[PDB]
């Protein structure tokens, strides 16, 4: 039992250690469309740019979880990283549709999480979730969810020009 | 009552007046481990800056209080401060010891007014306790244990050359 | 077959795909002993961040290969990322033995993805492993090398100051 | 021989002649690209000035093979630069398509002769090739591809709005 551990249930410290994992995951998602919209017969540079961004937000707060973990007195433990579930990714409308699911499972562990740390009566990992997870969550979903309303509008899948004007103007 | 007083409950407020003496309380401890280092013949310098730092913050956790005692309607009402349990901290690794003690103490204090605080649905006091108070004390208990981990790789309480550089170089 | 791709054989794009999964790989073991240093049971916080950053370092290496592979015509495909062989370290002589070996370990498949492309008589691919990867891979070792040496003159294992002295002067 | 002639095979000599004025062939092609798009019944100002760009470029090229034949104590020799395979380049798709291949052409000139360097055992003439020439050819290469496959996005070679669009943002 680490000499700062006070309040911290084992159920919360593995239940972190799970989120560190699905953060990480995500992170390796995103990497993926990256480089999806990287290949010379996609093309969508500003596209790109906004997954390689989001993959490596997501790689923080999985960072972020590993200290949080210490602060606590709990223990980390890696576990494999899941390769992502495609290996292409269609179109920019079919990836951010990828993305919406891809955030709202991850803002339900984290829903969950908090749930669990409430349950256990440990405020401050609720408070840790609230003012570092939650509403980024939201405010992602919120932004990805604007994006898949403007590419419908766009025209896709088919339209093509609509597809080249959402990298031009929408991001 | 209070003009100002809404969904503030008494056993809430004679917590937080009992909260504010134990801030007190640590701080005049952290107090007492400066002027402890700070004599001759224990010379500690940078860690009795430390204490000192530490004793300032304390009391200023206890104005915090003070502040919002009053913000929400209810009053302030003080105890004796009660000196500390010892007159001497014996070594470096010892008074960190003692400090952990001490950090862990006031945090529990602090749970068990954001419980009382739950139990009463008062989500401004639970608010307060978890932005002010909460996370800053799992960071002292880390640091301080973080300090107590290197004290021993050091070679305390045995070891007077690796106290002597934890001084030099885990604190300012 | 990609527009783009013009003298990239098959059997090295299959071989930088798994390069890439090879510096992820290492970037996660560099992430699991940054953690580690981090405990409060440890706390060698200039230790840590010399891993955190190490993480970081390969976690771009990998990155230049997806872009690279791109570049080239071929199809990035991703695998799993092994999470590292231990899950505790022991202390800064182990890491740093550890990051030893696994460093080699790089360097060596590095060298073979040239002796691949050599042969392949792709010197393109040659170029860009020897400006981007084979010296910083000798630099990054010669580095740890002489941790090493350090670690062991300072007492390692047994030395307690020995390795807090490290912890303050060498990173 | 020069006083400063070493290791420098006939062979080489007059392949560097040969790339020389293959460089200067690729110039005059994308000049004459340039003065097609700057016509009044064209008028893609953004895509000729590409092209102009591009034809500088080339010259540089040329210019870099110069001063290397000197620098290695061969001897410049100059031929014809004869003219474009073609006076009107269509539009911009096949001004693109045409300069892919274009591209790759000299691609693989410089290619072989980075192997003819490797069979006479020049390292320098191969270090040269590598550090002056090879990258900046799979980056041209790539960038064209990626105009390619925007341009077919936008619907080319009938979409006019989409050419114009083409136009007004990727370059
Ligand atoms: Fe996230
Ligand atoms: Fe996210
Ligand atoms: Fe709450
Ligand atoms: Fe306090
Ligand atoms: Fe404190
Ligand atoms: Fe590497
Ligand atoms: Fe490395
Ligand atoms: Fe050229
Ligand atoms: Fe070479
Ligand atoms: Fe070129």
């Amino acid at each position: 039992v680490s000499q700062v551990r006070q309040n911290y249930h084992s159920d919360c410290e593995a239940a972190v250690n799970r989120m560190l994992n699905l953060e990480l995951y995500a992170s390796y998602t995103y990497s993926s469309m990256y480089a999806f919209f990287d290949r010379d017969d996609v093309a969508l540079h500003n596209v790109a740019e906004f997954f390689k961004e989001h993959s490596h937000e997501e790689r923080e707060h999985a960072e972020k979880f590993m200290k949080y973990q210490n602060k606590r007195g709990g223990r980390v433990v890696l576990q494999d990283i899941k390769k992502p579930e495609r290996d292409e990714w269609g179109n920019t409308l079919e990836a951010m549709q990828a993305a919406l699911q891809l955030e709202k499972t991850v803002n339900q562990a984290l829903l969950d999480l908090h749930k669990l740390a409430t349950d256990k009566v440990d405020p401050h990992l609720c408070d840790f979730l609230e003012s570092e997870y939650l509403e980024e969550q939201v405010k992602d979903i919120k932004r990805i969810g604007d994006f898949i309303t403007n590419l419908k509008r766009l025209g896709l899948p088919e339209n093509g020009m609509g597809e080249y004007l959402f990298d031009k103007h929408s991001v």
